[PDB]
């Protein structure tokens, strides 16, 4: 029953050295890494919930044990925990799945695997053999391995309370395993623990508004989509799009200040951005200076909305005449330029000559702007990999690093008066920076603790590979605000669509 | 010979569980982490050349190991690798250190305790055993631990070709250790390894100078000493003295800006710096905004150094008519509060209104103030912890990033003109951050390779703890650079006395 | 699975005289002084619900026995009772930690301890063994010993009832259990037990306004904080502020 | 094994014969067929093609200085004969030659890396891998026996195969002559080495 398919053990002829485990780790039982997901009367029928291969990964004792070794042979023993109560109504079935032998889509056809079937309602813990299908001596690193698979066999049709139900595994190594080969411990495997530093979000830059300290987190079921391309970082490949892991260094740029004007009130002088890293205009690069502004003014504002950028005149040894201005990106009135990244901007200095340097800050907003309209970015066009939108999994929202961006004015003909404004931060590269140092296991997502008031309250967000953090709501607000007191804590691996245990209510 | 002191096995009859070793551990030698020094005939007698406590961390699989465990106990076997030659002279001599009793600081004292000595020219390894010292039937975490010392039996007298020897130590445990009590792998010992993310320099942050990108690693004899208080971190502490994390987020400050004016050719007046982080005065605790400003102006200047900063006036929302203004640290005429940490600063603001909250962005410098200027910091007196100088070790260079700070003029009647400066920072938060999740080994240093050309060249540098990086070099330069190619690589765990065996020469 | 780290016996060969128990006290099981406490639904994740040291002070009749001995050793065998019922939808892990060693903030990481878990809708009682893991032959008053932790392993989402759930442990000693060196009966630790004499409150004196006798106790929700310095008494510094035990 | 001799006079000459890994003969039991070598092979040894490589004071210190694959190209002959044959499998025998000179300063070692795992950079790592250590002003060679190491009875084209790494130890201080350190190899095939299932040499 508990074991549907017999254990084959290696002779390990082939081995060069067979090295032992301390007897001790085949009798203690561990959580299995990214073994935890939830299913709900919500989830559709022949979905596959779990998919875990069989090595050393599953046990914790093993996986650090493996940074050691080069070889390993053996199966696992695992044990299924179910978080129902007497209102759950429904089965679950787990299967083994030989090497290149495709899952099915049906639980129908899975009971012709090895399997085992329990019910939600069990408070107990099923047991499953879960051997070590191989076709050769030993194990390599790469190798193509048996999998477990769990699915719903029926579906939950009680309906009664509709709350989640959690599931979690736990495993322990055969007493055949054994591993080879010793060598020096270090490896690119991403670490089963992350144990992160106590760094307060408040101590973290702002990369789309450097300068402004991070003031507060920020939630608004409003905005619904991201589009931005400075705090974009994935886990998998680093900066994305036109982000940088230095955001204040890469602040400032220049234009060349190209003669040519549009129509307007006042009078507005065409220019073209430096592009350093990109010297010669090819399409296959980014059309801007890495990491320099996205603030997004407005759709079709030329009268309305503008954004303030500190220019001066560049000279020998440094720029002279540092003085405020408003600007834009492109002509407003064209279409596929108006709002978008390239090199030709607007300029408020009549006195702009011809093919000069000048320097740009992307400094603050000005007009008729807000927060809404500084969220949304300027489109992206080209064959450039930008960044692409990202929305949150149905019922959740996404979480954001605010900031406060102080007014400037003038008393006198500077020429410009701007507005308070609050700027948004997908992600913040400081938060970012561990998870380099320990990767993120495939196919899975970080739950992080948020401890606010020396652990009295504390909340729970996901933070997903591609670089955005959500939390589970269920009201509906466009101003709910969080402290900054920080302490990040980590507190386990879950599935992409793990539903989170703690709700915040934005109707407080 | 060999065995100077047998050991004295614990029958570990009192642990809960013993937990055996992989037999294969036993029979390969491996490098002792930390365990290597050079000696020169510069070197003085009595100097201790290497001290390590008997642990597991005297080899490379016990250390990874010893993360899961809770007890251990056993003793060690060392073998020594000289790389000497015919002509040295002198000899070494260690003495295994029971826990409290000290050492001789002579040569004399030594030979009592079971010990072992060889002539310089042998080609072979010499072993020694280090056993465990102990009063109790295993030891736990954070106990007394025995020590080994390594003393010169003899110093250099060869001087016929007057170079080096490199020592390095093998270890392997004794037959009888054992581990105890299996617990997760997470653990305060450091890692025998310590994988760095590839991150140039360049993409790293400048405490010193936000808005400036780092651009070169800078080199100079001349700067034989650092009392800087902003790009200061600590492995233990983290941030020291007036540090932070965010320096771009913390650049700017405020001051209360109150009335009262110096002589000189303009008008100057005083005013207060804001304290959030201390509302009250007191004397423990710093005097100026968390990681505000240390350029470091001059020790006396009226007419011919001075700081430009961006300053307005505040009024609601934010502030207004923002514009450069010349200022500087304390007062001019008198001493012991000229070039110190306070609250008292200068205003080139004539029409500076009393008791208004002023906006303050340290910015450019202006006048004779050069990149050496920039080097001197202001002084810091008081109980508020400012960190002690720290220096290159003598023979060796300290590291810093270089940047550039573009000058700002005026051909109209702005108020003040700039001048181009360069700004050196003694370590950046990015590089540092990795570390903090693996500590180092106590009283080790760790040796970084300095990848450039692909694999071409390499500048070894030497990391310290404290957060300084040092070289070693024969000539005399004061404007020695090196590329910001980046790919900084750990190589290994090397004793405060080392020496690099890579040269950099600064005549060249 | 009740004994996930077995336990080990001391020789007991430093101890100058070994000091027998009772039997029957190794046969009854007591509840644990101050082993009570409550979770809901509302308990914030990850954070230790429970935290005891593995001493005599874990059963009764022990804790009136080390009042006349030195020193001790030997284990301890625990339950653990639950009063959920059908609708309690969780699960609970407890943990024994070594001395010296850091209590984690997951329950991730405490599978990695000897521990063992059960549901919160089970009715009968969950036993696990708590050795006494020491370095030493035997134990004095005021050494780092072993703790046993119990903490959520997985939140109560049912919420469909939304009532609090309480949680008892009882323990007795394992049979390998020792006293050494006869004492004289007196020592300062808190008695398990605090009898209280039969006074009824206006029998008390008001610190506040003497001369006037309580007369009723008062609730008032107004009240949310009190910065009185008159009536302050803390059990660990006696009179706190200007307080005095002789308001009069 | 080890064995020493008299220089002419003055100093010594050393000739070790080192197994760090313990090689594991294969039974070849589920070869179609077992074809064997000419003996005369087996007593021959040849340079390594690409075995010539270089390092110096300059060189990173801690980068392998050399990485060969455990496989039949590493002799003249053996590489010759695989094109016509289909598989393979045995140990090789390696013997090294060095080029240094009298102001060359250090240590060397050599170690064997198994299939998969990635190569360290420094010669602190390389000590936990079995390893070897020698003086660098030698006139004397030293032989390792590598092991073939393998998961399957016998190799076809495109498997992945371990490796030898030789690196300094003691890296260069003397910086005298300041020359090039340039490398040689020389091996053979063992006497277990075999070949399988004849096929026409193209």
């Amino acid at each position: 029953v508990t074991a549907p398919l017999p254990e084959a053990v290696s002779s390990l002829s082939l081995a060069p050295t067979v090295n032992a485990l301390d007897p001790w780790v085949y009798l203690n039982q561990t959580e299995v890494p990214g073994g935890t997901f939830t299913v709900s009367s919500a989830t559709q029928p022949g979905s596959v919930l779990l998919e875990l291969e069989i090595s050393p990964e599953l046990n914790l004792y093993t996986s650090h044990l493996f940074r050691m070794y080069a070889g390993w042979s053996g199966g696992f023993s695992l044990k299924l925990l179910v978080a129902g109560n007497a209102f759950s109504a429904g089965k679950l079935i787990a299967a083994i799945i030989p090497p290149n032998i495709e899952v099915p889509n049906s639980a129908y056809l899975l009971t012709g695997f090895p399997h085992e079937i329990l019910d939600f309602r069990t408070a107990d813990s099923m047991e499953i053999i879960a051997p070590d299908i191989k076709n050769i001596d030993y194990h390599f690193r790469g190798d193509k391995l048996g999998k477990l698979v769990v699915m719903v066999y029926s579906p939950l049709r009680s309906t009664s309370a509709d709350f989640e139900i959690e599931i979690k595994l736990t495993s322990a190594p055969l007493p055949d395993f054994k591993f080879t080969m010793l060598v020096p411990p270090i490896q690119n495997n991403a670490l089963p623990i992350w144990s992160i530093p106590q760094a307060p979000p408040y101590s973290m830059v702002n990369p789309r508004s450097p300068l402004t300290p991070v003031v507060e987190l920020y939630i608004n079921s409003s905005y619904a989509t991201c589009n931005h391309q400075l705090g974009r970082y994935t886990i998998y490949q680093g900066a994305i799009g036109n982000s940088t892991f230095n955001p204040s260094g890469a602040w400032t740029a220049t234009c060349t200040a190209e003669a040519g004007s549009v129509t307007g009130h006042p009078n507005w002088r065409y220019a073209l951005l430096d592009l350093p890293d990109n010297p010669t205009f090819d399409p296959t690069l980014p059309p801007v200076p890495r990491g320099f502004c996205d603030w997004g003014s407005g759709v079709k504002s030329g009268n309305k909305q503008h954004l303030v950028c500190f220019t001066g005149k560049k000279v020998e040894g440094g720029f002279q005449d540092v003085d405020t201005h408003m600007w834009d990106y492109g002509d407003n009135e064209t279409v596929g330029l108006d709002n978008t990244y390239q090199r030709t901007i607007y300029i408020k200095d009549p006195s702009l000559e011809k093919d000069a340097q000048y320097l740009v800050i992307p400094m603050g907003v000005s007009g008729a702007a807000n927060d809404d309209t500084v969220q949304v970015a300027p489109n992206c066009y080209g064959s450039w990999d930008y960044a692409p939108t990202v929305a949150p999994p149905l019922g959740e929202q996404f979480v954001w690093f605010r900031s406060q961006l102080p007014a400037s004015k003038t008393t006198t003909t500077s020429g410009v008066n701007s507005v308070p404004v609050n700027v948004n931060a997908l992600m913040s590269p400081d938060l970012m920076c561990s998870a380099y140092a320990s990767g993120f296991p495939l196919g899975k997502v970080a739950l992080l603790d948020y401890v606010l008031f020396g652990g009295s309250v504390v909340r729970q967000f996901k933070l997903y590979p591609e670089g955005y953090m959500t939390a589970n709501t269920t009201g509906s607000n466009t101003g709910f605000i969080i402290p900054a007191d920080g302490y990040f804590r980590f507190n386990s691996w879950v599935s992409p669509s793990f539903m989170i245990s703690s709700v915040v209510d934005l109707n407080l």
